[PDB]
Parts: C-alpha cells; sequence; structure tokens
C-alpha cells in the first residue's frame, strides 16, 4: 500500500535521492543548485509548481516523485496541468506508485480548476507506457523543439 | 516581402480571422469570447503570452499567425516558449510566412533570455512538418494526455 | 522447459486452437476454412510457409505459435522471411516461449540461407514490444496500405 | 502526359538509371549485378514481381519506376502485392508519375483477384507521404527486423 501526498521540508532528501536517479535513468546532469530552486518554488504558495511523493506507508520510504506545474494555453480559458517528471523506484517491481502518482495529480487538479492535465515519455519507453494507456491515452502529435535545445 | 511583428489593438479584426480559419483548419470551435481574453493577454505587457502577426509588407494586410507563451519546467533555471498556434493563408503560406515567423519567436525568444523553443503538431500533418525539419527538430517523444481533456 | 518445433499433422488441434485466442485479440476472424489451408500449406513442403509450436515439455499441451513464410525482394538476391503470427498461451506466457519462438525462426531462416527475419507489431502493443525491442530492433518505417484494404 | 506500362527488354537501361538515383536518394548501394537479377525475375512472366515505369508522352523518356510484387498471408486466401520500390526523376518531380504509378499497381492487382496493395516510407518522409495519404492510408504498425539483418 503506498501513500501519495504533497512534499514537506523533510521530503527533500528522499526527493533528491529520487531526482539524481531520475538524471541517471535519462542521461542528464543538471546544476547542483536546481534541486534547491526547485525544491523551493515547490514549497511556494506562490508559484504554481508542485511536487509530491510516494512514500511507503509500511517503512515510511520515499518511493516515487512527481512533478507537476501550471501554464497557460491559447485553446480554452482554464490552464493546464503538466508532469514534468515521474520516477517510481527502481529497486522493487509491480506496486502500484506512478499510477497512484498520476492519479494525485488528476484530483488534486481537479480541485484547481485545471483538470485538463498532460506528459509525454519516449517512444522507445514501453515499460511505462502499459500505464499511461490505463490512465490516459497516446495523443497523435508530433512534438518539435527548436535546434540545440 | 512580408514583416513580421508583434500585434496591436487595430490587428484584432486581421488577427481573428486567421484565428477563425485556424479552427476551421483544426477542427475545432472554440466560444467566440475565448478570441477576446486572448488578445487580451497578447497585449498585456505583464501576461507572458504574446502574439505576432506576417503582414504583406508593402501591401498592408495580415496573412500569419503565431501565439506563443512563457511557462516554466523542472529541468532548468531558466523558463521556456511554447508556440501553441501557427496559421498562414492557403496560399501565401509556403511564400516564406511560416518560417520568418517561427524565427520571429526564436530571435525574441533570445532578447526574452528564454530561447529554449517548441512546438508540435498532428503526426499526419506532413505539409507543415516540411518547414519544421527545416527550422527545428523533431523529438522523440511521445504525447499523452488524461482521457475526456 | 520449453520445446519449439514444426508442426505436425497431430498439432492441428492445438495451433487451431491457438489461431482462434489469436483472432479475438486482434478482433477479427477469418473463415472457418481458411485454418485448413493454411496448415495445407504448413505442411507442403513446397509451399514455402511454415507453422511452429511451443511444447511445454511437462505436459503435451502446445502453448506456443508463431507463423512464418518466405518472400522476395528487390533489395537482394536471397529471399526473406516473414513472421505472420506469434501468439503464446495467456496464462502459459510467464516462461518465456514468444522469444524462443523467433528464435525457432531465427534458427530455420539460417539454416534456409535467407537469414533475413521480420515482423511488425502495433504501435499500442508495448508487453510485446519488450520482448521484440530484445530480439530485433525496430525499423525508421511506417506502413502504408491501400484503401478498402 | 505520363504513361505507365510493363518494363519492356528495351527499358532496361533507362530503368536503370533510376535504380541508381534510386540508391542514392536512399543511401545505398546494391551489388553489382542485381539490375539484372531484377530486370529477370520482372521479365519472367512466371516469377510474380513485375515492375513498371512512366515514361513521358513527348518526351518519350522514361520518367521513374515501381517495383512491386506478389506474396501469402496466413490472414487470407488471397496473396498480397507490396511495392517495394517507387522513385521519380528529380530533375521532373512534382507532375504525376508515382499517384499513376501506384494506381497502375492497384488496376493490375485488380485483374489478378490480389488488391491487397501496400508499402514502405521512411517517418520523416513528408513529401512522398503527401501522395501516399490520397492513395492509402497509414496502418498502425511498427516494423521490427531480426537484430543483425
Amino acid at each position: 500500500n503506498i501513500t501519495v501526498r504533497f512534499v514537506t521540508e523533510n521530503d527533500k532528501e528522499g526527493w533528491q535521492r529520487l531526482w539524481k536517479s531520475y538524471q541517471d535513468f535519462y542521461e542528464v546532469s543538471f546544476p547542483d543548485d536546481l534541486d534547491d530552486f526547485n525544491f523551493g518554488r515547490f514549497l511556494d504558495p506562490n508559484i504554481k509548481m508542485w511536487a509530491a511523493v510516494a512514500v511507503e506507508s509500511s517503512s515510511e520510504k520515499i518511493i516515487g516523485m512527481i512533478n507537476f506545474f501550471n501554464h497557460m494555453t491559447t485553446w480554452d480559458f482554464k490552464d493546464k496541468i503538466y508532469i514534468n517528471d515521474l520516477y517510481v523506484d527502481e529497486n522493487s517491481r509491480v506496486k502500484g506508485a506512478g499510477g497512484k502518482l498520476i492519479q494525485f495529480v488528476y484530483d488534486e487538479a481537479d480541485k484547481l480548476g485545471t483538470p485538463s492535465v498532460y506528459w509525454c515519455t519516449d517512444e522507445s519507453n514501453h515499460r511505462a507506457q502499459l500505464l499511461y494507456v490505463k490512465v490516459g491515452y497516446k495523443a497523435p502529435k508530433i512534438l518539435y523543439k527548436r535546434k540545440g535545445y
């Protein structure tokens, strides 16, 4: 039994742990400051950027993390929520985290008046997509980024 | 020739013309009072949502539209820009407009100190991708949305 | 353990069993008199179409089915082999049948001089692609069919 | 105004002109004597691998080629036809050959009682997909190939 909740200052290590692990799985290394810079935005009630954690109820251990935020849209008056990061514990298979995390965001999104939630992954990632199809649907869109970015 | 520039109160009548046929192309129908909000945000210096227009330089009229906005990311200190809409008239569409517009967003994105620009389209929108591949690159990302949203 | 072998006349019942199950997975229903035609070709040494089954050693139960055939190319001299159907019993999918059925086809292709093996699957079939990505590689190709077909 | 016909013994040289242009385009170099092989089966009325060329009405010069062939299915009594190669002269692109080349195949397949025609292209081949989309439709398949080949 997993347990999803918003992060507290005392969750900075459990989250920061996964954060580095998430940088590993993805082959990236962000400046050492970003950790704080994000956690700040996560805690400040004015910055519409949240982070949640999946804590193992039977051991008080931080399993997964989910970072999301708000942003406008020229379509519709209501803003939308983007799940920028999602990373469950690499040392445990067939639990429930990620499913429970994606749902927490759905719930918190509904209360905010911005129910429209979205995210993306690598086409190659099939393990994660087993879930995403249960909780969402693959949009027939092709993402395009500026060269060098 | 063609000239790209940010919209002013007077470009609204022209911009809306593109916006309407843009909705036509995408087989959607936004509530007419949404346009007003959009343009409101474009014009507000404080709300980081802009809209540029491609006018037939030395011929007056409008032929292109690009709506974009700034939003935060967990992967970097600086923010990023998302081109939410792009639309040229079915004729002068291929005569430079779309590429000229996408560069405007790049050049402006630079000034803003927030260069990481990005967008997307339907996988089946080949005509547009003939240009997209030049000015930008396809990301190996599949996009997922919440069911019913 | 698992044994993968060519189908004998005595495995028509077992093969047909899975062939039917296979059909409703793919949400299709071929004419009942096609099963025979296939099997007919399977057994005809002169019809370059084969059918291997994965027999669970312990019992005699057939748990796997792989259908493949030979066809020309305009990019080589040696023909290539297409794996048309791959199916492993839902309940007995646990072990590793599908993995060794593809290997069987890999080896038989070698013993035939036409080692170029290939298949295709739905974009959404992530469970299968967890395997296909190991024993093979995704080709940067898009398949197009004639309308009505 | 373009006219498609099955290659004659007197078309081999002009067809070979394309075969090479085609190779360049696809960044490949087939073995020295493959042209002869294909053209062998192309002309043998017992192999079931045809090739047709589109020649200019006035100029009488061969413009494009289309190599296609027959092959079995475990999904039908009828065999499918696969357009293996489609290529138009770069010097003379954006005219009509290709759309007419594919059409020829449809018409010839219909007489053959094997109307189920299909082909492939690189995901990023938007130019050809502007056409493909009009005459066929993207199959939601993902092609996998044997690791080595």
